[PDB]
DNA sequence: TAACTTGAAAGTATTTCGATTTCTTGGCTTTATATATCTTGTGGAAAGCGTGCTAACTTCGGCAGCACATATACTAA
């Protein structure tokens, strides 16, 4: 894996990781955060979506 | 040697006044279902500087270059 994954879920990740470490959140937050946003990605409707939408789901 | 009528002197009280609070209005958010269409929100796959120190031994150990010497072929007498 890492591999196969665009520079939009790429962003996302990052933006992720970066939240998690603004909020100090601990590594298995980031780590269930990443995971959860991975399972979320994996959706169709959700992969092809709004900028707005993407950043909400990093938030949500 | 007191007693009552003086005066400007306090609190003290209540009455209104500035102001901030409380009470009204809308209106949007959200729940599902599908009905339908413009441009512009993206997914995704490409592809066109910068340092320091040696950590020191051994014994290479080669080649760089160089370079010195000379044996030989060319030339003047």
């Amino acid at each position: 894996e890492n591999e196969q994954v665009s520079r939009s879920q790429q962003r996302g990740l990052r933006r992720v990781r970066d939240l998690c470490r603004v909020l100090q959140l601990p590594p298995t937050f980031e780590d269930t955060a990443v995971a959860y946003y991975q399972q979320a990605y994996r959706h169709s409707g959700i992969r092809a979506a709004r900028l707005q939408k993407k950043e909400v789901l990093v938030g949500c």
